[PDB]
């Protein structure tokens, strides 16, 4: 079989910008000239990018911008003006000619410290919870990063100043978020966990910062 690995995933305010990338391996010659897609939870599967000249579609014309690399097996996708419609798990290319873990991205529509972590088998049922100076009016848009120690930074849940929730498809159904109104702070679920999901976690990503970052692994 051929490899796909998508990386870049950020949850990022309107009108921001992205860089999506997709490192790829395999039995066959070094470049293949193919594109992008993606999925948020209220639509299906969507072409994105790719294609014999390049084609995007017109709900993201003018802003999504394809790219490739020859030395380093990547290619790119530069995402201008991101919008609440932008908000999806990318995913990079059909496995041959008919496949990644796909991405999550997401974009808002409007001293730091967590809690938790630890050690589980056969998996679920946890308190993650991210919390710093709680009482004036610091309630932004907000998710849980992990980072195993090879691969790199993957996106797993949001929030933001709203109860709307949105998942990367290595999680989906198995992580699960919320955030309560009196104590300020954001809860993730971690059910079902899997030897895959042993990482260390972070609930921060862009400026006005980083976390603390809590080691949570599964070994049994």
């Amino acid at each position: 079989e051929v490899q796909l690995v998508e990386s870049g995933g950020g949850l990022v305010q309107a009108g921001g910008s992205l860089r999506l990338s997709c490192a790829a391996s395999g039995s066959t010659f070094s470049l293949h000239v193919i594109g992008w897609y993606r999925q948020a939870p209220g639509e299906q599967r969507e072409m994105v990018a790719g294609f014999g000249t390049p084609y995007y579609p017109r709900s993201v014309k003018g802003r999504f911008t394809i790219s490739r690399d020859n030395a380093k097996d990547t290619v790119y996708l530069q995402m201008n003006s991101l919008k609440p419609d932008d908000t999806a798990v990318y995913y990079c290319n059909a496995a041959r000619s008919d496949w990644g873990q796909g991405t999550l991205v997401t974009v808002s529509s409007g001293q730091l410290v967590e809690s938790g972590g630890g050690l589980v088998q056969p998996g679920g049922s946890l308190r993650l919870s991210c919390a710093a100076s709680t009482s004036t009016f610091r309630l932004n848009s907000i998710g849980w990063f992990r980072q195993a120690p090879g691969k790199q930074r993957e996106l797993v849940a949001t929030i933001t100043a709203d109860d709307t929730t949105a998942y990367a498809d290595s999680v989906k159904g198995r992580f699960t978020i919320s955030r309560d109104n009196a104590v300020n702070t954001v809860n993730l679920q971690m059910n079902s966990l899997k030897p895959e999901d042993t990482a260390t976690y972070y609930c921060t990503a862009r400026v006005f910062i980083r976390g603390q970052g809590t080691l949570v692994t599964v070994s049994s």
